[PDB]
């Protein structure tokens, strides 16, 4: 099963040139694809049909596509259409040439406070859009906060995302394991929007501290920490930032801030918050 050099779609009839390998993940292998007619560049995911054999698996993908397709926001990875042949399912996405915030984190460790403000602010703006459109991401993590050439955060990977249709709805079934799971999801207690705030709490912690708040070698232990709400923000951290984190990681989902409330927090309003970040931030702190 060799992947074709040119990717044509039966519907829209646009010919995509497959270029440089961008990376892989699970069953999918991503490539830089160029539209041969306009020269517009996209990220094309090529997933073999032998990976989507179960109708159960094809259900998770078709739910994901529907949620992602409907999104249009400068802080969410674009979904520019999907198609297939007799071997592969092709997904055309917005290009993010600067890897994810995870790669930044592993190279940088604890980032400077102004950078956290920048990254979180853009991430929250994206999450607000999702929430306003009744979408819960459910799997927010550093590896899903993509960066483009302009160091702009783009939220992606909606494989665990769900839509709510009525007020006060509480989701119970989750098909898959998130990275920073909220306590209510572990205890099958029923969950809504506030699980995304929890994840963001972990994200901010991780950026500022340099290590995840519930990081352990053992997985079983990690879940205990989450359930018991066992974590400590080092005393070194700004009181204002540590205050925000503690609220964002409240055991009670209803005592966590809402998305709208995050932007107006003292953490974003008091200290220095840059509007742009250089690509140097991938490797070294900004001078
Ligand atoms: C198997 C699968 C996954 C999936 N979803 C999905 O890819 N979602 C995304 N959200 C954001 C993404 C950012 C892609 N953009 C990039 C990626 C990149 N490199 C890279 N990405 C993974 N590996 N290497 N380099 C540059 N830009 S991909 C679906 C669908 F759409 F069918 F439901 O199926």
């Amino acid at each position: 099963k060799e992947i074709p050099d040119v990717l044509v779609d039966p519907r829209t009839m646009k010919r995509y040139m497959r270029g440089r390998f961008l990376g892989k993940g699970g069953f999918a292998k991503c490539y830089e694809i160029t539209d041969m007619d306009t020269k517009e560049v996209f990220a094309g995911k090529v997933v073999p049909k032998s990976m989507l054999l179960k109708p159960h698996q094809k259900e998770k993908m078709s739910t994901e596509i529907a949620i992602h397709k409907s999104l249009d926001n400068p802080h969410v990875v674009g979904f520019h259409g999907f198609f297939e042949d007799d071997d592969f399912v092709y997904v055309v996405l917005e290009i993010c040439r600067r890897r994810s915030l995870l790669e930044l984190h592993k190279r940088r460790k604890a980032v400077t406070e102004p950078e956290a403000r920048y990254f979180m602010r853009q991430t929250i703006q994206g999450v607000q859009y999702l929430h306003n459109n009744r979408v819960i991401h459910r799997d927010l993590k550093l590896g899903n906060l993509f960066l483009n050439d302009d160091m702009d955060v783009k939220i992606g990977d909606f494989g665990l995302a769900t839509k709510i249709e009525f007020d006060g709805e509480r989701k119970k079934d989750l098909c898959g394991t998130p990275n920073y799971i909220a306590p209510e999801v572990l205890c099958k207690k029923g969950h809504s929007f506030e699980v995304d705030i929890w994840s963001l709490g972990c994200i901010l912690y991780t950026l500022l501290v340099g290590k995840p708040p519930f990081e352990t070698s053992c997985l079983k232990e990690t879940y205990i920490r989450i359930k018991k709400n066992e974590y400590s923000v080092p005393r070194h951290i700004n009181p204002v930032a540590s205050a925000l984190i503690r609220r964002m990681l409240h055991a009670d989902p209803t005592l966590r801030p809402s998305v709208a409330e995050l932007l107006t927090d003292e953490f974003f309003t008091s200290g220095y918050a840059p509007m742009r970040l250089p690509t140097s931030c991938l490797t070294v702190p900004p001078r």
